[PDB]
């Protein structure tokens, strides 16, 4: 019949004197029970997921119960023991898998696993039970033990031992050794109707109720009870059920992350109800229970909308799935209602909301697919184990709140309070802890499952282990977790009082201090004072006092501090002596120098207390430098001495990072520095890991080659250094080097810092470097060893910091001017005009940096407004001291009550290097989003909204990459949501008003049109509108309101934009723009008419932005018939210089009326209206309303037939399109343009384009100057000459391995060779920094020179050697980064990789070989490159193809005036292009094997984009090619041919599906391909000579590759493209006659054969088409026969053509028949 098996999943129903299913009290409490009234057989229980067990085989518990005697002092023997405990724990797994399915026999020895708990049921032999006294305690242990073994032996003798166990059977589970058999009790429990199961001989029998067979393949199958989220495929939004308005509602949630599948919220899951008959285990339906609350899903009252239902039994809650597999992405439908869910966009009371509202729909959409994402059971158990907590505190906090709690409770809750600290740290902290590292997912759970709510709700009203036992948990939960932190500082109005309650509560604050910061200080104020008065009174050793001290950090701290000094000067007494003054202290230090106790013990307290707080003073002195007098440091001890000279330096010269000079100068030298820069750089900058840096050291060891009164302290210094050296003769830096290093540490910063504040411009502070070289070098130079390395580690930042500093900018200043020796003219050894007087004025500016506001005497008067010199030389080439200008800058961030700000400040506004400076400007960026948040809280003392603005624009007029850098997820939606939060209500009347500019400088999306403002939907998604109807509103901000709208929602790419240019204002808008806005503007400014005509432009412009996007799936049909009729109304205006930017914007708005309108017209007179308008114009030169009015006459003259429907006649429109086109020299004699060839030209190929349409109709300055020149001549000469030598040395590295072999001859087996591949693994790790910069780029250089060894001087074993030694796999893993970084080098980056690989495809394969392996890790990254062309593609074609298509001069030939400087611009344009191109070349040079070409089962792998892209420049070119200029344009040709060879290496495999898919997916590209060659070049010349040899050698090879096969389908699509027989025979008689008739070509040209191995490739292609068909027999007759002289020069082919195929044994598995091989003498 039907048995049980290992891996079946069932439930047990007791039937002794008590009946029931066994079950747990949760994941907190580990007790077993049977709640008898919860459920019987007929009426299954409610929460039956807690009464399922899996039959597990018998577990091996030998070496784990031995490792369970952690009696052992040895470490290596506990490691053996546990290793065993582990290996057994597993060997268990393995065997038990094997025992899966196996029929249990009675008296087999089976354990019974608790699923929801996952714990094993266990008898604990050696105990009493809790509720029954004699019975052994039965509990749920996680891992199991021998007392988890239970003979499944029979109860009633209906079956016996041996017999297989049937489903249902009643048995005695009898512990194997743990004694008495299982027995469900008769005693209920204290807190719950539930009985405690215990091990006692009793007459209890167990009914074996099977749940889910062992046939539960998972994770493989969604089977009932699985837990999954239901992602939205389109809305990239999980499905989520919460309360809004105390009301349970379901919703997709909007996430602010940058990865929609990480916005995981416990509130976002669902449990699967594969409906059955009996409650038991792809075609039936399924029900969904909201995991969190317990309710089920249903769509009730679009006909239906998903929302929550409280019991899962009614038939609404019943759904079905549509394409069962895990992680399936299904389309579901509602059963009781037959509707296919469907998402809306309507959300409520909030500002920028998230809970999106969901219905269903009788119509099967396609995009509405849900990913059946499966969730971690462990995750699962997390939520469970947390709920548990929530309720435990639910009872206890509800039970110690209105009274007392028992002693049993405390014991458990504290326990808990323990267990938590345990979970939330991912199992690290606990107690004598060791580490404490937080866990993000579980913290989050704390918040969203209202654990937190409970705790607080628990404290509220002995505590020694509650709070700040609690406050330790919290100290935890907030850690590093910003989101949570914004709680632990505020949480906290308590936790300061509670921060008193615990000597254990200081920790709270301190964690704070470190991570937490800014908001703490606030609530304390002088509260602190009580605590420190208190603490200084109560913390004697002041330890708590002290941790209060090291709590000091950040600038804002110093104040309360000093006041304390006051009370602390109050506190000064100490009853003890610290004295001598030289004498008795040096004694107290000998006395402490004895290791003594008591006395010598106590001492330490003070020292500590001092060093920390003292340093607590930052760059704060005076009151510290006052506080710091005698600068004594003989017994310097631990940097006391040091921190003291440190404050004593805060008292003298703030080193302002001089950096005096500028100009091309700098760069040359950096080159000189060479790699070491790098070396040092990477070591410190990177080699966070000591090693790497260590290396750059190997680099070093190789290298080898109040000024006075401060000095004094110094001398003391250079000694302690030299000292720190001989100690460096001390190699062992063991432990000593805590001390000594520590000491050194401050020192060095210091000393570093030292050199810095006291360097001087002569050989000397320099020679002090020499002794440094010795220092650095003499500076020599796992498990516990990491903690320790810490030191050597800081020992780096500085050693390099140090090393760097000097090394860096210090290194090399003199050489600069020193070579002052003279040039051309007459000797002059150093033996922007007066740059010294605006940098000595600018020193008056450093000087300026110094000051403060209390010097009432010097503050306003003397300094005054230097800005003028600034304003005067804003125009002048930035000086080097502009960062130092910025110095001046930084300060002002403090405030601005005074008004004088603006003046000096505006000098800063005065600048002429926005791009370069602005990138620097972002620095405030956070500070700034303040200044626009503050500057915006008082705008729509004045200089922070205006200077916050000027900042805005100088950025806003900046690089696309600039536009990109706004990245205002942190925080646009808040400079908008907040900037609006006050600026929407607030609008300024004309003419001064400012909300439209700081908002407006932002949307410069390439200065029009509607592209690159994707960010706008969400930010603009989430807002409060502007005003309407009765009444009126405030000027400026409205106008502002309309256009900005356009800019947010003008994306031509998303259908929102129609509903957008419609949502809110819509068609209705038109009406209110008939009257009453003049009234508002009248009232609105003295120049009211200015506000009312800007309203006319706004009201005219709804076409313009994303106008392609406005129309769309259905925009125009809605406004069909109303809006044009409505438009005549505003047909008349005047005085419009402004309003004629509203007739040029009412000539681009008026341009947006009739383009996309093919079939919605039934109205009149529009034409006459426009025409009269263009005639009635006055004012500015026509050129613009003749390009707005000429642009009109073309857009109107093309359509031909639709406009003639539009009116009786357009006869005034060709004497106006022929007066607008005939014209004069401006229209009289302005004489202002000099690219005529380009004008008349783009005009005449635009007039050739127009022709086509019609048929488809329906003393000192000399110093500055001679300097500039010798700089140019020198620069050219020099710069040009040296870099090659530097590239050769850069090549020196490439030796690489052998290099480590020579000199570093590395004995006892050291690792000289193979220095590349690890430096490698290294740098790959290195890009984790957002900025890789020239470091990266310089690498790039050294690789293409790795190509240099074989060229720049075996290569493929170097290509294949890196290959070998960490090769290919890395770089690949890498290039992905080139999105953000490398963007401007990733191009460079690409070229370099490709060279060293190519021609050595073998090593490459090794590459791939490796690569595929990451099948998943591999397949996603795919879609990329694709969209980088693709992306590069559609648009890229557009940009320069069409302006180029109007080509030059399209006016006949026998002041060439060919537009000047064309080549530089196309290079620029073809920058991003060029990226894409070099791409092509690489793509070609790796191809080889088929699976390679096969584009492994990637995520988005459609070669299609290439065709599109190819197709893209092709785009419009069905006939003999008329892009011409674009076709006759150069950069195009290289890009292509490479595409033809890469593409050519793809269909070269001749994949039947390859050749078949292409043309299809391009469904055009192909055809074009065909069309060019039968009009192969009209423009002859060098330019045309290359258009032929490409046009036919690439076409030849490519054509060939696509067609080297047999089917029938893949031939037709290309043929129909050509009048092929005639296009190919008169192109083979016009290329073979054009190419044949000359015969002066170069001979034996390995190189080119063009019109004949081509024209012959014609004859070859034709030859290859004759396999089947009848049409091809047709075009086939002519070579096939003929005496004709053209069929006899064609005969001159067929015989002088090979015209014969080569024999094929067949490659791969005996398959394809044949293909020709040239041999046509
Ligand atoms: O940038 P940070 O400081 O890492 O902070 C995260 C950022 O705000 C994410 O947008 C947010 O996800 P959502 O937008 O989906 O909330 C995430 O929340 P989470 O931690 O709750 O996922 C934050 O932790």
């Amino acid at each position: 019949s039907s048995f049980l098996h290992i891996g079946d999943i069932c439930s047990l129903y007791a039937e002794g004197s008590t009946n029931g299913f066994i079950s747990t009290l949760g994941l907190v409490d580990d007790r077993c029970v049977v709640q008898p009234e919860a459920g019987d057989l007929n009426n299954p229980p409610k929460k039956f997921r807690d009464c399922l067990f899996k039959l597990c085989p018998m577990n091996r518990y030998s070496a784990q119960k031995q490792f369970w005697k952690a009696s052992t002092t040895d470490a290596v023997l506990l490691n053996k023991l546990h290793h065993a405990a582990d290996l057994e724990k597993k060997q268990n797994e393995t065997e038990n898998r094997k025992l899966l399915g196996t029929v249990i026999q009675y008296g087999n020895v089976i354990q019974l696993l608790h699923l929801k708990s996952n714990k094993y049921l266990t008898v604990n032999k050696r105990l009493p039970a809790l509720l029954e006294k004699n019975a052994m305690r039965v509990t749920l242990d996680e891992a199991g033990n021998e007392g988890s073994w239970f003979y499944i032996q029979p109860f009633y003798k209906l079956r016996s031992i041996g017999d297989s166990v049937v489903i249902g059977d009643k048995v005695v589970l009898n512990p194997v050794n743990a004694g008495q058999p299982l027995h469900a009790s008769s005693h209920q429990l204290v807190d719950n109707g539930c009985n405690e199961v215990n091990s006692v001989n009793c007459n209890t029998s167990w009914k074996i109720v099977l749940f889910m067979k062992w046939s539960d393949n998972k994770d493989d199958i969604l089977k009932g009870g699985d837990v999954v989220r239901l992602f939205h495929a389109e809305q990239e939004k999980f499905l989520t059920c919460d309360e809004h308005r105390k009301k349970q509602h379901v919703f997709l949630r909007t996430t602010g992350r940058q990865s929609a599948t990480s916005a995981t919220s416990s509130k976002a899951l669902w449990e699967v109800e594969v409906v059955q008959h009996d409650p038991c285990r792809w075609n039936s339906l399924f029900r969904f229970k909201h995991l969190a609350t317990g309710h089920y899903l249903a769509a009730e009252v679009m006909v239906y909308s998903l929302v929550s239902v409280p019991e899962g039994n009614d038939i609404s809650s019943i759904f079905e799935l549509d394409p069962v597999p895990r992680n399936s992405y299904v389309r579901l439908r509602h059963l009781c209602t037959n509707t296919w869910v469907h998402s809306t966009n309507i959300p409520k009371e909030e500002e920028k909301p998230v809970m999106l509202k969901i219905g269903t729909s009788p119509l099967k959409e396609d995009k509405e697919a849900f990913a059946i994402v499966p969730v971690s059971p462990a995750e699962v158990r997390d939520l469970d184990f947390a709920n548990d907590a929530s309720k435990v505190l639910g009872s206890i906090a509800g039970k110690l709140e209105k009274g007392t709690i028992t002693q049993n409770e405390r014991r458990s809750v504290t326990k808990l309070l323990e267990d938590l600290v345990y979970f939330v740290t991912g199992g690290t902290n606990s107690l004598e802890v060791v580490f404490s590292k937080p866990n993000r997912e579980r913290q989050k759970l704390m918040r969203e499952q209202n654990i937190l709510k409970q705790i607080f709700k628990l404290l509220q009203a002995p505590f020694r282990h509650i709070c700040r036992l609690c406050y330790r948990v919290l100290r935890h939960s907030q850690q590093d977790y910003r989101k949570n932190q914004e709680y632990i500082a505020k949480q906290f109005g308590f936790m300061q009082k509670q921060i008193g309650y615990d000597v254990l509560a200081e920790d709270t604050i301190t964690a704070l201090l470190h991570n937490n910061r800014k908001l703490l200080e606030k609530h304390i104020t002088a509260a602190e004072i009580d605590t420190f008065v208190s603490l200084v009174r109560k913390n004697r050793e002041p330890r708590f006092l002290d941790y209060l001290s090291d709590l000091c950090v950040s600038m804002n701290k110093s104040i309360p501090v000093t006041q304390e000094l006051i009370c602390k000067a109050v506190l000064n007494p100490t009853n003890a002596d610290i004295l001598i003054e030289t004498k008795l202290v040096l004694s107290r230090f000998e006395f402490e120098g004895v290791s003594t106790g008591e006395n010598a013990l106590e001492a330490g307290e003070d020292e500590e207390e001092v060093w920390l707080f003292w340093r607590d003073s930052n760059k704060e002195i005076r009151s510290k430098s006052v506080r710091e007098l005698a600068q004594d440091a003989k017994e310097g001890q631990k940097e006391d001495r040091d921190i003291l000279s440190y404050y004593r330096y805060q008292l003298n010269l703030f080193a302002r990072m001089c950096l005096d000079r500028q100009y091309l100068a700098i760069n040359e030298i950096s080159g000189q520095l060479d790699v070491d820069l790098i070396l040092r750089c990477m070591s410190d900058e990177n080699l966070p890991y000591d090693l790497r840096a260590s290396f750059c050291r190997l680099m070093l060891h190789m290298h080898v080659d109040s000024k006075d009164e401060i000095k004094e302290r110094f001398a003391q210094t250079m000694e302690f250094v030299e000292e720190y050296l001989r100690d460096v003769v001390c190699q062992r830096f063991p432990f000593s080097d805590k001390e000594k290093n520590k000491l050194t540490f401050e020192v060095v910063n210091l000393a570093r810092n030292l050199i810095y504040f006291g360097f001087y411009n002569f050989s000397d502070l320099l020679r002090l470097t020499k002794i440094l070289l010795a220092i650095l070098d003499c500076v020599h130079v796992p498990e516990k060893e990491d903690i320790m390395v810490m030191d050597t580690k800081l020992k780096i930042i500085e050693i390099l910091q140090f090393i760097l500093n000097v090394r860096l900018d210090y290194r090399i200043s003199c050489l600069l001017c020193i070579f002052k020796r003279e040039f051309d003219e007459s000797n002059s050894q150093s033996s922007g005009a007066l740059d010294f007087e605006h940098i000595e004025e600018q020193a008056e500016g450093i000087f300026g940096g110094s000051e403060e506001n209390t010097p009432l005497d010097l503050d306003d008067h003397g300094g005054r407004t230097f800005l003028r010199v600034l304003l005067h030389l804003t125009m002048h080439d930035y000086p080097p001291l502009v960062s130092g200008a910025l110095q001046l800058l930084f300060r002002h961030f403090s405030q601005r009550q005074e008004v004088l700000q603006a003046f000096k400040q505006v000098q800063l506004l005065v600048t002429s290097q926005d791009v370069d400076n602005y990138k620097q400007i972002k620095q405030d960026l956070d500070q700034l989003r303040s200044i626009v948040e503050k500057s915006e809280l008082w705008v729509y003392v004045k200089e922070i909204l205006i200077r916050l603005s000027k900042l805005c624009v100088q950025e806003s007029a900046s690089v696309r990459k600039s536009r990109k850098q706004q990245q205002r997820l942190l925080r646009n939606m808040g400079a908008h949501a907040v900037v609006l939060e006050l600026l929407q209500i607030p609008y300024e009347k004309a003419e001064d008003t400012k909300m439209q500019e700081i908002m407006r400088l932002a949307h410069e999306f390439l200065q029009n049109f509607c592209a690159g403002n994707q960010q706008n939907q969400a930010l603009l998604h989430k807002h409060i509108n502007l005003f309407l109807n009765p009444g009126i509103l405030e000027a400026v901000t409205m106008q502002h309101i309309f256009m900005n709208n356009f800019q947010l929602c003008s994306e031509i790419n998303e259908r929102v934009v129609q509903h957008f240019v419609h949502c809110i204002e819509t068609h209705g808008r038109n009406v209110q723009y008939i009257k009453f806005l003049q009234t508002i503007v009248k009232a609105e400014g003295k120049f009211i008419k200015k506000c009312q005509d800007m309203v006319m432009a706004e009201l005219v412009n709804s076409g313009e932005d994303v106008l392609v996007f406005y129309n769309d799936r259905a925009s125009f049909q809605t406004l069909i018939q109303m809006m044009r009729s409505e438009r005549d109304r505003m047909d008349e205006n005047s005085p419009l210089m402004y309003h004629i930017h509203l007739v040029e914007l009412l000539a681009v708005c008026t341009e947006g009326k009739n383009v996309y309108t093919e079939i919605k017209c039934n109205s009149l007179l529009p034409l006459d209206d426009i025409v009269r308008v263009v005639t009635h114009e006055d004012c500015i030169p026509e050129v613009k309303i003749a390009y707005i009015n000429f642009l009109n006459h073309c857009y109107v003259d093309t359509e031909v037939e639709m406009k003639e429907i539009y009116t009786s006649n357009h006869m005034w429109k060709l004497f106006e399109n022929f007066l607008v086109d005939i014209c004069r020299a401006c229209n009289n004699t302005s004489d202002r343009k000099h690219a005529d060839s380009i004008l008349e030209k783009y005009v005449t190929e635009i007039v050739m384009s127009i022709v086509t349409t019609f048929f488809s109709s329906p003393s000192r300055d000399y110093r500055n100057i001679i300097e500039r020149l010798q700089d140019i001549v020198s620069a050219l000469e020099d710069r040009l000459r040296p870099l090659v030598q530097a590239e050769l040395s850069v090549l020196v590295d490439v030796l690489h391995r052998p290099e480590l072999l020579f000199p570093e001859n590395t004995d006892a087996r050291r690792k000289c060779e193979s220095g590349g591949f690890i430096c490698k693994l290294i740098k790959h790790t290195k890009q984790l920094l957002e900025e890789n910069e020239e470091k990266l780029c310089i690498k790039v250089l050294q690789t293409l020179r790795e190509m240099m060894t074989k060229d720049r001087g075996m290569s493929l074993a170097e290509v294949q050697c890196h290959l070998d030694k960490e090769g290919a796999s890395n770089l690949v893993i890498d290039l992905i980064m080139n999105a953000s970084s490398d963007r401007v080098f990733h191009e460079s980056i690409l070229l370099a990789i490709a060279l060293l690989e190519g021609g050595n495809t073998t090593i490459q394969h090794s590459f791939f070989c490796r690569l595929t392996e990451d099948k998943k890790s591999e397949k996603f990254f795919k879609v990329f490159y694709d969209r980088m062309k693709v992306a590069q593609q559609e648009i890229k074609a557009t940009v320069t193809v069409n302006t180029s298509d109007l080509g030059n001069k399209k006016k006949d030939d026998e002041k060439a005036k060919d537009d000047l400087e064309m080549s530089a611009v196309i290079t620029i344009m073809q920058p991003i292009l060029r990226f894409l191109q070099l791409l092509c070349e690489n793509h070609n040079r790796d191809l080889q094997n088929f699976l390679r070409c096969q584009n492994n089962k990637t995520n988005y792998n459609l070669v299609c984009e290439t065709l599109q892209f190819l197709d893209c420049i092709c785009g419009s070119t069905t006939g003999g090619l008329g892009l011409l200029g674009l076709y006759i344009n150069e950069k195009n040709v290289a890009l292509i041919n490479q595409t033809l060879e890469s593409l050519t290496e793809y269909c070269q495999g001749p994949c039947h599906e390859n050749q078949n898919c292409i043309a299809t997916h391009e469904s055009n590209g192909i055809d074009i391909i065909t069309a060019l060659i039968l009009n192969d070049i009209n423009p002859l010349g060098k330019k045309r000579m290359d258009l032929v040899l490409e046009l036919k050698n690439n076409a030849s090879k490519l054509l060939l590759a696509i067609m080297e096969s047999r089917h029938d389908s893949e031939n037709a699509e290309r043929i129909l493209y050509n009048m092929r027989p005639k296009e190919l025979v008169e192109v083979i008689k016009k290329a073979y006659m054009q190419g044949e008739v000359e015969f002066e070509d170069g001979e034996n040209g390995e190189d080119g054969a063009a019109s004949p191995r081509n024209v012959g490739h014609n004859i070859y292609i034709l030859a290859h088409q004759l396999a089947r068909h009848n049409k091809e027999l047709q075009t086939m007759l002519k070579p096939g026969g003929q005496v004709d002289g053209d069929e006899a020069l064609e005969f001159y082919a067929k015989h002088t053509a090979q015209i014969e195929i080569v024999r094929l044994d067949r490659t791969m598995e005996q398959i394809v028949f044949p293909v020709p091989s040239i041999c046509e003498f």
